[PDB]
């Protein structure tokens, strides 16, 4: 179904360029850091919980995901409906949990975890699972 | 003030992330290459009518394009109402001259103009004018 040249793009990075819906229609559009899942196809982001405009996510959770390649002009982007966990609410609840995992996967094993889950509870933070429905793009060629 | 911070990211970079918004209301994302102009504070970029994203500001103008800064994670996004010339029609329209005119702000002189003008009209290209109507994002320092 997906081109495996845009999969392997968003598989050599790990910041993207990712865009939610806001109230009035309009994207919004920030620099997050995510973790790829190649065999089960998701893309897992760390937000905080969203406010103001931005919260429409909540009610029309469509997102997109865009990355780019290593060459001049290539880029892959991926789309689906996400999906989200309840925000941060306290140092040990299974959104940290969830949220050390995906620390893991992204830097691997954090120094001060007592740290860390208390910054996602102060952030409200939410883990934003976005499985793969669509994925298109211009594909990088031999280099 | 903090906005001048948003506009100098904007004003480093030539390539940026643009979205519009899909028939269905989802984002729709690709990368872009622009010119800014600071006097009238403009982005302005050359787009293809049968490309999905020409398709997408022809019946909802609100375009979005999110710029890196030098260190490849701090950003900018300029949000506006995007103004559209016509296709090009023949190589001496309005619109060539104005693509002419956006050509050697971000390629230099062209070697054969007679060759842009008819490149133009076969690809039926159209001037995207975006003027700054709102600036966002976590510029150098915030990040």
């Amino acid at each position: 179904v997906f081109d495996d040249k845009l999969l392997a793009v968003i598989s050599g990075n790990s910041i993207g360029v990712l865009a939610t819906i806001k109230h009035d229609g309009r994207p919004q559009l920030s620099n997050v850091q995510y973790h790829f899942d190649p065999r089960k196809l998701l893309i897992q982001v760390s937000i905080a919980e969203p406010r103001a405009k931005t919260r429409n996510l909540r009610r029309d959770p469509r997102a997109s995901i865009l990355v780019d390649a290593d060459d001049g002009w290539s880029y892959a982007v991926a789309e689906g409906t996400a999906q989200l966990t309840p925000p941060a609410a306290a140092p040990d609840d299974d959104t940290v949990e969830a949220l050390i995992a995906l620390y893991r996967n992204i830097a691997g094993e954090h120094s001060d975890w007592d740290d860390y889950r208390q910054a996602m509870v102060t952030d409200r933070r939410v883990l934003l699972t976005l499985p793969i429905s669509h994925v298109y793009g211009l594909p990088p060629g031999m280099r």
